[PDB]
This record gives structure tokens, C-alpha cells and sequence, in this order.
RNA sequence: UUUUUUUUUUUUUU
RNA sequence: UUUUUUUUUUUUUU
């Protein structure tokens, strides 16, 4: 009945630091977890999850993250395959609940495979290898997707780590402007402000150990035995420093 | 059938100023009323309204004003708590009917508790206390939310009142640009043009007396016994003058 | 079966100028017709249409063109009145089919009455009389709505006609920027490019004769017996030439 | 349960280039096919498809590509004709599935008839022939629609082909800015970047042979017996060079 | 904002 | 586009 008094009496109770912090942790933003993606893939796909994840990586890389929209301009065969994949994995577009699968999340969780596919798929990506070669010669094809950040060892020596991320950022700059048309008229620093947080989140995630991530970088020819980046990565990193 | 004659005859009847003014008052915009928020909280929550309002203040401050959207990136436990809060209090996003509760309205109506929570929640807010400290040292943590304006005594001496509002405006400038991305490229004066009207409406509302508001400012350490602002408030008020 | 041949055979038939022009006229854009608005008002409202149109003019002028949205911030009494008006007249928001009523269309069709209401409603409009007085002293209150263009005699001498339209355009410039926030950063010429076509359409409509429109302008004190605009209109027209 | 091991094992299997490429082809973007448009026209219309396609070309050229929206501002007769056309041909707006007809697709597939209609419809198009005449005298009326690109012979001698495309591009520049308001503040090169890919796709499509296309250009008076463009085409090609 | 943004390739329809 | 645009007034929640 006395609303002012009800508000004052409510304000009278002091803030319990322990209780309030327990609530902030409970309500906190839950970041991308590759384990949840693989769990959902296994749950919906069973023994077929790996073969279907290969198909979804090709869809994510060559057609994007909108399953129903990409179906509108597709062959009868492709349309039937994507329809079955949407029904089975309850595929959604964009950025929904973490209880949902997307083509981008499938590609991000299985980063090791995604980055290998990029060598073959190079000329069918939103920004082709040929386009990247015109900006920096022999541009590393394995860096040509945002999921590459999930293969980056954060324990690498500072300069070597910055060179890998700058090289990858040269792709991220071109890619973001092609798939996001409002970034086309913005500066390198403005476009970078949209991709650095999800890139760093992938670099610093606990999915795939530091050692296994460095083994991938070495196997793909991005770093040597001492973790020193290749001449192609150094070129791409310098091309990023110069880039508009 | 003779529409021109009907329009002429309609325009011929003299203007009844009493009738027109009665309709302007009847159709007038209905401003925010904290009493209605607390009434709805009591009606839906019963004996649980205060414990649930504490939870909703943590949600408003650390996750925002979109209950269904924040649930998409939350733990199973948090998701279950927010789901129950939405169902019980019929929580809506944005700016709906005044018959509806929102997390922002709960935080605004119980501004006294909201501002106390800010000391503990400082590093989980869209603009942290550490960021505010880099603009003005020992920035008042109690001013780091738009609901703080509801704790401002408009009867304070002019210079003391301007110092409190300028200090608080230093936060509102950073906060508005972080939560509203189209304001990021606009000047201090353009951003201020989006927060001054709701700020002044809270400062001049009839909810919580001038005396009780000044008791809160004194207890939060913002003003002394004479209503003179703290050195920290003065430093922020001055820092707002040279802020871009 | 032979799609190329089907396309060529279709292209072989020559375009019949008479037939094609009959189709362009049939499919042509149908402009605003005040007769259709009054007919719908009479059809839904019966003997109550005139009293309800007075209410809808007050709603259009002081709250805008979104019946369900304005109801969200309104008294129980006002909410009940607008709810009844929406159900009875099947009121829609924005720019729907010409078979539908809107608050803006009601105000536009009964321009004579709308412009008289503006003298009383001046301080409750999106751009007040006081605001207009600061740009041009004793700004004509009868010109303070887009529906005023429906009271303009196009047969007036050129200079007198341009002076009335320039004076009214000074309001249209302020009004368009207030109700349309994307026009706020645009030049006078860009803002004018959004209001000149609907303004000219109202000036050149066949609803209310040239003579009756000049009688309204004379009665409201906008032009003298010879159709020469008042000193206030000339000031407003010069203030428009200068305006940013 | 061991998600890191599952992701490592998945990334360990060698890339089957044959399998991946089979999936890129299956999932590849399906371009516009005029044969599919005519097939759907025949399937839904039967013996009435040609008479209805004439009506749909008038709608596409004078009212646009939004069937339900154009109906909102149309006569009772036109509204009834468009309602019947939407129901019969399951007409959609915008850019939907290739299994769907649109007014733009009907006009594009039967480009030969569309371009003939332009001579009669000139003053009812988004950019009129009179406006085009002010930029380049006696502007070719047959080029005043994007579907004209479907009548261009790519086997024409280089200079003659460039002259036809530059002349047509003078229209596409004006047209794109009128129907797309965000292009109004952009440069000639920025606007051209939105129309060159669909233009070139029509120029290089396999629908209607090179020889039949050149027969259309000759019959429309655009090129002589040797494929040399008319003086009017040359003047427009030259006017495109200095266009802003 | 915190692995997001998924654009073009007969579109954009003011 | 062709009587449209209906913003603020505890909002904007990235």
C-alpha cells in the first residue's frame, strides 16, 4: 500500500557480496563451448554425426550460416540433403541458444577439419585464395576462416603469436567486409573491432590443448619446430599492418 | 454522398476549446511510475517479490533488458531461474505498456538498492569502475547506472546539483555508447541528447522524497551533511567538461 | 517444351498501345482520396462519425499515427476510448491499403477542422508554436500540420502561392526531423525531398474547391481579400529561404 | 564423452578431395533460369499464361516487384486482377526460391516482350524516357529495364558490345538510385557495383541464342546489319563516361 | 560485444 | 516516392 516505504525497506537490506556474486555467476554470459556442439552432433546424428559434420563444414564454408535461405538457390539433390540435415540436427540460422546447432558452430567446434577443407574449397569461399594472394603472396589457405583462431596456441612466444593473429586478421578484414555489407565503408580498426573478441575467445578457449594446437600449426606449415611463423605468415602479418 | 459538403460543414462548427483540452489530457502520454512497478511486483510475487527483485536487479545490471535473449547464452541453472521469473512476473523486453514489468523498470523503481549493488557488480557492468577510474579517479560506483538519477535531490543547491548530474553524465556518456552502437560515432552533446530527458524525469519525479533522496546520497558518500558533493564527484563533474 | 521458342513467339506479338495503356491505368498507383476516408468514417461510425473524427484529430495531432503503440502509455480512460475507436473504425498504423483508416488519413481528409484545432493544440504538437516563434515571430498556427496543404488554393498568384508553401515548409522541415530521426542529420533540401510530393499532392487534389480553400486561408488570416499572404507568412517564407 | 579426442580423431582423417568437391557442386548456388520461369507460367496458367504474362510485365515495369504492397494503392478493378494473378501463379515478392514466380522474374524471362513494352510505357517507369533524354538525346527506350541485358549478344565485336553495355548502364545508374534509396548518396562506381554482376549474368546466359539476340537488337534499331550500334547508343555510351 | 556478421551471382521496386 | 515519416518524456541493453 505504501510503495515509497516498500522501496525504502527493500533498499534498507544491505547487499550481501557473496549472495550477489553467486547470482552474477549463475546469470553470466555463457561463451561458445565446442564440447556442447559435438555432444548435440552425437545426440542427433549417432553413428552418422562425422559424415554429416563433413557436409555441414562444406555448407558453412561455401554457402554460409542460413540453412533455409541457401536452400532457395540450390539443386533438388542439395535441397533434399540440407532439408534432412535441418530436421535431424534441428539446425538454426544466426546466433541462437547454446542448446541449438548452427552450420557456423559445427565448423567452429571441428576447427582442425574445417581449416584442412579450406585448401580444397579456396576458390568457393566468400574471399578466395586468389584474392588473398593479390594482397599477400602464397597467403596461408588454412587461415581462411574465423574457426582458424581455435587452432592458435596462445602459449607461443608473443611476437610469433602476434604474427599468426595479424596474418589471420588480414583474411578476417576481407571476409567481414564481404559477408557484412555495413563494414565495407568502415576503417580497418572499426572492422577489427567486430572480429577481435570472437577471435581471442577461440584462441583462449580450453578446447584442444596448447601442444595439440601447435602440432596442427606445424603440420599445416604455419610454424616451424620452434613455433616461428613461415615467411608466408610474416608477409600476411606485414600486409595487415599496411592494410586499409 | 456529398463528401466536400460534409467536410465543409464539419470544419464550420466552432472549436470547443474545453472539449479539445479534455481530450488532450485523456490521451496524454503516461510517464514512468515506480508505484505501478512495485504494485505489479507485489501482485505477481507475493511474499517472494523482494527476493526475486534482488535477482532481477542483478539481471538488469549484468545482462540487460532482454530476458528471452539473455537466456540464450546462460547456464541451465540461470536459464531455469530466468524462465521462472519471466512466467511469474510476465517480464517483457524493451519499452512496452505500463501494465508490464521489465528488468529495467524493476531496477529503476528500486533505484536505492540498484545503486548499492553497483559497488559489488562494478566489474560486470557494460562500463566497469576500472574504465571509469581511467577517466576520473575513484569514480563514484553508486552513479554507474541510469537509475541513479532517481536518487538525486533536485532541491540541492544549484552548483551541488549540477556537480552530481555532470559526474553521473560522465558514466551515461560511456554507458549509452556501449549499449547503443549507433551513438559510438556521435559527439558528447549528441549522446547527451538521448539521456538528459529520462535522467531529468527521474531527478524531478515525485517517487521518494527530496529528504529521503538526500539521506541516500549522504549514506552512499556522494554528499556531506550540508549536501556538498565529495571530492570524487567534483573530479568527475570536471572530467565531464573535457570528455569527448 | 521449347522454352526459348515460347519466349520468342511471346515476343513476336507486337505491343498494342491501347491495350497496354488500358492496363497501366488499371494498375496505376491510387493517390489519397479524402472522399474514401469520409465514406469509411460514415460507414463504420454512422451518426457518431463527426464526434469520433474530432477525437481522432486530437489523437493524430498530439499522439501520432500508431494507435496500439500510443495506448501503451495512456490513462485507463484514454486506453478504453482508443480501443473502442480501433475496433469501430478498424484503425491501422502507418500507410496501409486505401480501404483502411488511419489517424493521419482522418486528419488529412478533414483538413479544415484539423488546422483550426492546431491553435488550441499548439503546445502539445511534436513541434510547438513557441518553438516555431523562435524561428519566425507569430508563426501561423494553422500551418502547423502536413494536412494544411489540403487548404492551399493552387490558383493563387505564383509569388503568393510560393510564400504560403515556403512558410508551411518551415514547419514541415522541423516536424519531419522530429518525427523521423534519420532526417535529423540531413540538409534542408534532403528533408524537403521527403515532404514536397505529399504536400503538392494535397495542394493539387480535387477535394475542396479553389474558392472554398481561399475562403479558409482568408478566415484563418493567412491571406487578405486579394490573396496576398500576411506579414507572418512572409516572415516564415523568408525564414525558410535562410533555414538550415 | 572425450570431446577433445573426438575432435582430434575427426581432424586426423585425410581430406577426400573427390568427396568434398562432389558436395560443393551439390550445394552450389543455383542461378536464374528463364526456362524454369516459363515452365511455371505454363503449369499455373495453361492456355492463359501469355495473356497473364503481358499483364505481369505491365505490373513489373510500372508498379514493381511487390504484388501485395502495390495492391494497397490500386483501383478495385486492378486489385481484383492482381489478386487473381497472385493466387493463380503463387506470386511472391523479392528474391525467393527458384520454385517461385515473381513479377521481376516474369519480365526477365520474357525480356524480348518487356523491352518492346518500354517504348509505350516510357513515361510510367521509375526513370522516364524524358529524364533519360535530358542526359543523352533520343536515349534508346528498349534499354530502359534491367531485363535488356538478356537481349545483349556477347559475341558482338568488343567495342560494339562495350557501347551497348555502357549506354544501358546510363539507365541502370538512374534506375538503381530511384528504386534503392541507400544508393542515392553513392558514386557511379558504387552503384555500378550493385548492377554489373546481374547484368553480366543476363548478357552471358544460355537463354536465347547469340543470333536471335542480335536479331532483337537489329529489330529494336539498336545495332545495324553488321552489329554496329546506332548514333543514339554511341551518344549514351559517351554520356555514361561523364555521368556522376 | 564475449566464435559473431553469411553479402553477391537477373538483384534492389523508392 | 505520389498526404508519407509519428521520435522524445526512466529510454537505448551492444
Amino acid at each position: 500500500d505504501n510503495y515509497q516505504e516498500l522501496a525504502i525497506q527493500f533498499a534498507a537490506q544491505a547487499v550481501d557480496r557473496n549472495e550477489i556474486e553467486q547470482w552474477v555467476r549463475e546469470f553470466a554470459y555463457q561463451g561458445f563451448d565446442a564440447r556442447r556442439v559435438i555432444e548435440l552432433l552425437k545426440q542427433y546424428g549417432g553413428a552418422d554425426w562425422e559424415k554429416d559434420a563433413k557436409k555441414m563444414i562444406v555448407l558453412a564454408l561455401t554457402r554460409g550460416n542460413k540453412p533455409r535461405r541457401m536452400m532457395m538457390k540450390m539443386s533438388k539433390e542439395g535441397k533434399a540433403t540440407v532439408e534432412a540435415l535441418i530436421n535431424k540436427y534441428k539446425l538454426k540460422e544466426g546466433n541462437p541458444s547454446r542448446d541449438e546447432l548452427t552450420l557456423s558452430r559445427v565448423a567452429a567446434a571441428l576447427a582442425g577439419r574445417t581449416c584442412q577443407a579450406l585448401v580444397v574449397l579456396s576458390e568457393w569461399l566468400p574471399v578466395t585464395g586468389t584474392t588473398m594472394d593479390g594482397l599477400s603472396p602464397a597467403y596461408p589457405r588454412h587461415m581462411m576462416h574465423p574457426s582458424f583462431a581455435g587452432m592458435v596456441d596462445p602459449s607461443l612466444p608473443g611476437d610469433y603469436l602476434r604474427a599468426i593473429l595479424d596474418a589471420h586478421s588480414l583474411y578476417l578484414l576481407q571476409f567481414s567486409r564481404v559477408i557484412n555489407p555495413n563494414l565495407r565503408g568502415r576503417t580497418k580498426e572499426e572492422v577489427a573491432a567486430t572480429f577481435t573478441q570472437p577471435m581471442n575467445a577461440a584462441v583462449n578457449s580450453n578446447f584442444i590443448s596448447h601442444e595439440k594446437r601447435r602440432e596442427f600449426l606445424k603440420a599445416f606449415g604455419l610454424v616451424d619446430s620452434n613455433g616461428k611463423p613461415s615467411a608466408a605468415v610474416m608477409a600476411a602479418a606485414q600486409a595487415y599492418k599496411t592494410a586499409a
